[PDB]
């Protein structure tokens, strides 16, 4: 069992001499900081997606290597998203596992015109409250 | 050993019949547009939940661990669609994240002399040949 990306963030925060082991209500300034970071990386991802679409619209063919800047920015977005969960003292893997379980159960649902998977009749959402509760004991 | 979150996305896309290439693969524009839309949707929900928490705190509410559940759920949904973009591009998210992490952690050990920025182009080259 190698380290997860969530565990990596925990390692990173310690390394920079900075997070709780259990779910911990944050100060307002912490929430505002995490929002700022999400917005910054999100904007950089958007810029790269826009640029790839623009090159395609121009009639250019994309190589695999052309995807590097987008992949970098998506990983940066992962980094700050995991970063937020870690600062809240929330095990991202525990939450993600439950979100995943409920996502799997969408398979019989219809699809949106753009390709988004939608929810079938009778679908039940992930119980993330339940995850937070057992993480805090 | 549990699957990684990236590996979970592969399972999900296989289950719903969405594209999930084994190796890095230049996508059609339709795929890129969907990834942008999903990122925008989940980032808006995260923003909504952060805003709710802020507004409650401003009114003097003492937040409990349980109060973090909606935000935690939306942050995980944002991870989900971010991993999902990488998976649909056929790019191993764990390999790219590992390189970003190496760079970030390295930078904090200083900026060190001999530090090397994340080389994601290099990771993508190795993925093509694994
Ligand atoms: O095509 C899809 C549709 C949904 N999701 C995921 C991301 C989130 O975890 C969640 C959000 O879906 P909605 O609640 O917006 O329907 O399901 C995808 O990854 N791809
Ligand atoms: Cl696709
Ligand atoms: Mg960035
Ligand atoms: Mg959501």
């Amino acid at each position: 069992c190698p380290p997860t990306n969530a565990e990596r963030l925990h390692e990173f925060h310690r390394a920079i001499g900075a997070t709780p082991e259990r779910p911990t209500p944050p100060p307002p300034e912490l929430l505002r900081l995490r929002q700022t970071l999400l917005d910054e990386e999100s904007a950089e991802v958007r810029a790269e997606i826009d640029h790839l679409l623009a090159r395609q619209a121009a009639g250019e063919a994309l190589s695999a290597g052309d995807l590097a800047p987008l992949a970098h920015e998506l990983a940066d977005l992962l980094y700050v998203t995991y970063g937020a969960l870690d600062q809240l003292g929330i095990d991202a893997d525990a939450v993600f596992a439950e979100v995943h379980r409920a996502n799997l159960s969408k398979a019989s649902g219809p699809r949106r015109a753009d390709g988004k998977q939608l929810k079938p009749e009778g679908w039940r959402p992930a119980d993330v409250r339940g995850v937070i509760e057992r993480l805090q004991h």
